[PDB]
């Protein structure tokens, strides 16, 4: 059984499994029924920005996500994630469609995570930068139907040549290296997420989402697991 | 007068204007009285550190100080910022001495500043780091006692030939560029600031700390403001 | 009398005093009249991106000028700027326009700095990042025409407000911290430079050009410096 | 048979393979046989520190390794790494010992790589920092003798229980995530990587040296290239 910590945009509401009857995010800790949501305008064939942020000092995971010129949503919750996840683990971004469906298109996926040690006073650091995707984007481990470098872009769920979205689809992007998120002797550790993304149906419903999560490095996307379960989680539990 | 926000490390406690009965760390809103105070267990000649940090999605201003292998002290205080400081300010360090003493040495200084706007979702930074100073350091604003480049340190207070500290004492170095700290268009703005720290003195209680601040651009030592309010506030009110 | 060097972007030639028969990209040590120049395909009203580097070990003073999808024009000279400049700098952008005119549009402006010392091992560092300039933007020294938040962005010579650039004028952009560009005792030094620019121009012959810039602190635009001069030179020696 | 290009800190002169007759630091094209070489003083028992850097610009690896308070050695090399690498790469350290020997120990290594693209002028980045290593450090794969975890150290050769380095021994540690060294449409492409590192020897003549090299992403230690081969190379050719 994965381990995962996860920020969710949600485009489709599944009040049976708790979904607020809105477009949300939420904060996601070991199932895809959110320990906090907040409600989100997304919309449709624009391009917008999401901001994960967390540190050990405050120990909590706050997100905002934003269209220029409109109000951001935000949403934030405490968790202690040395006592939720793995000291190591890896960070990716999932998305899905079910029976209904959107493109889901990552622009561009940036992450900084430090660690600084109490027996020492020293910092580990790791960053990335992606701006663009190339076709064989070999510091990504691509999963299900995510694909990179059509237009630079990285698809998570499948797109057919015309440019629409497929339903029924489930693809992860995670990063190559393992991350160190947490050590017991840290006086403090932190991350930030960022990515731009493109969500756009020419269905009047989309569906699923994308989520920004955190992982067992040894993930991969449960049996089954496409529509609203975000290729995040076994079950609805 | 001056808007100051500030995190303190109040080596001498001052009873009679509401400081707790023991060294502690200290969260200052435009008062010496600390909105949040936290027991800190100031080591007497050992090199320490100090982290804090914001962010405007949570408006939580938090600190960590911390000695190699002893539990750190943390404090932390909702506030909005841009309630608080002007758009534009500058960041710094102070450190005064009164009737006790003690040498305020800052060994290193790091500080990151990010905000990323909401009409564009495009970001402006400022970073800066000193892991030493040099005997002109033209980016630093020194005011009062403040020197540097003494064995490439910056002693925020005054220190005799044969090193040890003066009484009455008061200095302050702040970052030569104003910094825009926050901005109404901006999705998420944050920073973050390290320093290094040695505080040591011949006295049985020393006095009377260090903070790291934020302030009006046009900020200066107030009249009479050594001991007890830190070169940082003009009364105990 | 200012001691400049400079990577030129040179929209008209002056063949008067040097300039080859063509736009060309060129570095200035101390004038007007490039050490070395490359051939420049300026292209009116697209937005293109330069970058300049240069280190300590290697000695050699590096840019690159393009667009998207042409070839990019590149210009390298070897110098030991330890001989040139003062060991404290400002970095700055300048423009001009004479007789014939452009706008000299800046949408985007950033800078690294690094030192690490001999004595020590210890590390100093600067960045500065503007991807939009506001109206009061604090932290740059405007001089001449020199003008921002004009859409987000910073106009370095003078535009009516119909969009039309003007003739005879000179702006600069500094930041408004010094730089340690570096100390005898480093074991490397190094600076990068970004910025992406604008110059439209209704005229059949554009001029004058942008440069990125590093001076002596106390900088200013020397008397006459418009058109061919750039806002950098006092003559054309 | 792998690829490689290095900077080496080579403490053992083979003048049989031709080594200089002193220790030196050289830049190796996939030969140990060094393409250019300076003198290099090694003092044994003192933390020393190495950075490399390149960029597709001036298409030249330069190297200063340096003692605090002692003059560097530098060395540098025009050459074209497009030509000499593929497109994705791993990056590491190697270090040997042969029949004589020393501790090769890492305190600390950092590495940056940029890509800005032709196309779109965006960048890609990855930044990695270690100031401690850990036992279990995951985004390292350590091949051979190297070991983590010994007072925060990186050991890349065997040492025994009592502090004394071994002879005949081998380790390399590349970091987790293959790294975009180049991409055919890229503006400007460059990277820099710095470490520290502490030679100790009970030898009078130690060895054999520590290296910093890229490779194809699946290369291993090749066979027998314990001693003067440097855990990089095949044969002495
Ligand atoms: C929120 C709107 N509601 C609640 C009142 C709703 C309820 C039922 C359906 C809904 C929608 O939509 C469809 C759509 C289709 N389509 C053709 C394949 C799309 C036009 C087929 C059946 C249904 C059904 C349906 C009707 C009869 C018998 C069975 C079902 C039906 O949807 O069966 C599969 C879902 O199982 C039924 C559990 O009911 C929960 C309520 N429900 C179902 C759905 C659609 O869920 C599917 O798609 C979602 C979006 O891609 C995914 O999050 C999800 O993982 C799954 O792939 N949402 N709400
Ligand atoms: C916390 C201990 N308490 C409260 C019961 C205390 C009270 C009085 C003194 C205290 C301590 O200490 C000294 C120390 C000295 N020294 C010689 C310079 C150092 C041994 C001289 C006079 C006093 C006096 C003293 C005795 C008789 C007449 C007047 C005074 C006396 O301190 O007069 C100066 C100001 O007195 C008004 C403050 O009354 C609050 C009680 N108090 C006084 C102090 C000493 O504060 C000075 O230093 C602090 C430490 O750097 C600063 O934070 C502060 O701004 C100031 O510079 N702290 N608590
Ligand atoms: C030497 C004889 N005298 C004084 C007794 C003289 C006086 C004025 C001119 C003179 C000559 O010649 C020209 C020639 C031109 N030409 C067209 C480019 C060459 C036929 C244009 C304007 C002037 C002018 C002129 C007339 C009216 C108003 C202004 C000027 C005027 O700008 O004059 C500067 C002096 O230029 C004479 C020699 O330059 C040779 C050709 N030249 C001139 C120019 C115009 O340059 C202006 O624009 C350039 C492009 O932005 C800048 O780089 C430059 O810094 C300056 O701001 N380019 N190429
Ligand atoms: C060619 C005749 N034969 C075969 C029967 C032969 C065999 C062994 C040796 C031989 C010769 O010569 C030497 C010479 C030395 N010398 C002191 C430097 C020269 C007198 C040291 C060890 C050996 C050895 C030797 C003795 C015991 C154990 C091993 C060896 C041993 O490793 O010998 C390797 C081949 O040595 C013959 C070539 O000699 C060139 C001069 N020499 C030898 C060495 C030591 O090299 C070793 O260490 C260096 C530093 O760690 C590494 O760079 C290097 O890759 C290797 O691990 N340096 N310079
Ligand atoms: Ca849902
Ligand atoms: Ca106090
Ligand atoms: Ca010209
Ligand atoms: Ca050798
Ligand atoms: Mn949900
Ligand atoms: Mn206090
Ligand atoms: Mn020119
Ligand atoms: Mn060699």
């Amino acid at each position: 059984a994965d381990t995962i910590v996860a920020v969710e945009l949600d485009t489709y509401p599944n009040t049976d499994i708790g979904d607020p009857s809105y477009p949300h995010i939420g904060i996601d800790i070991k199932s895809v029924r959110s320990k906090k949501t907040a409600k989100w305008n997304m919309q449709n064939g624009k391009v917008g920005t999401a901001h994960i942020i967390y540190n050990s000092v405050d120990k909590r995971l706050s997100a905002v996500v934003s269209y220029p010129n409109a109000d951001s949503a935000t949403v934030s919750y405490d968790v202690d994630l040395d006592n939720v996840l793995p000291e190591w683990v890896r960070v990716g971004l999932s998305a899905s469609t079910g029976l209904y469906k959107e493109t889901n298109t990552i622009l561009s996926w940036s992450f900084t995570s430090k660690l600084k040690s109490n027996s020492t006073h020293e910092t580990n650091a790791l960053h990335f930068m992606f701006n663009q995707f190339s076709k064989d984007q070999k510091d990504l481990i691509l999963q299900g139907d995510a694909t990179t470098g059509t237009d630079g872009n990285l698809e998570l769920t499948r797109v057919s040549s015309n440019g629409s979205p497929q339903g029924s689809s489930v693809g992860r992007a995670l990063f190559y290296a393992p991350v160190h998120i947490w050590e017991s002797s840290a006086v403090v550790a932190s991350f930030e997420a960022t990515f731009t993304f493109l969500i756009k149906s020419p269905d009047s419903h989309p569906a699923d989402g994308i989520a920004f999560f955190i992982s067992n490095i040894d993930s991969s996307i449960p049996s089954g697991s496409t529509g609203r379960l975000l290729g995040l989680f076994p079950d609805a539990n």
